[PDB]
């Protein structure tokens, strides 16, 4: 079967937990992260005849060494190279995510942004402009409230595309 490596990121408290949990499939390895007591969560999930690889990364709000969290998310993906990282995103706090998405690029990781907590976007009277993004950034958004149950099939086909490449 073919197989990728996808790698989940995003800022602390962005649901990125239920995401991880959505995507993938019963069998979870809870380890740690070589060295330190960090928590390192690993899953898979098969769409479409593939199998994709989930690794969990440390939230995070930049990836400049400022802490034991960014070192490890970002020597992961510069040295470990997954197929796809996908940045989760508060819908409701988009724009302290800027530099982690602006970051990822510069360090040149293949992305895709989930952009998560539509339905408390819509109870806050907080709209968001997805296609304006999609432009400026040049990436993939895929809307989706995941403690809702909604989007994670989106999600998972989005990812299936992301990994080729055009
Ligand atoms: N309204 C809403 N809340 C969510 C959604 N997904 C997660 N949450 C909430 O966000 C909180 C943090 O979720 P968690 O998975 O722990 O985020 P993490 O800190 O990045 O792992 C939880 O209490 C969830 O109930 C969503 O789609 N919509
Ligand atoms: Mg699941
Ligand atoms: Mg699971």
């Amino acid at each position: 079967m073919k197989s990728y490596e996808i790698a989940l990121i995003g800022n602390p408290n962005v649901g990125k937990s239920t995401i991880f949990n959505a995507l993938t499939g019963e069998n979870v390895y809870i380890g740690n992260w070589p060295g330190v007591t960090v928590e390192k969560k690993e899953g898979e999930f098969e769409y479409n005849g593939e199998k994709f690889k989930v690794v969990d990364l440390p939230g995070v709000y930049s990836l400049t060494a400022n802490s034991i969290d960014e070192i490890i998310a970002r020597d992961y993906i510069i040295n470990e190279k997954p197929d796809l990282v996908v940045n989760i995103v508060d819908a409701t706090a988009l724009e302290r995510n800027l530099y982690l998405t602006l970051q990822l690029m510069e360090m040149g990781a293949n992305l895709l942004l989930a952009l998560n907590k539509m339905d408390l976007a819509k109870s806050l009277g907080i709209e968001i402009d997805v296609d304006k993004l999609e432009k400026i950034l040049g990436v993939k958004v895929v809307p989706l409230s995941a403690a809702k149950k909604m989007g994670i099939e989106e999600l998972k086909k989005a990812i299936s595309i992301a990994v080729k490449d055009l």
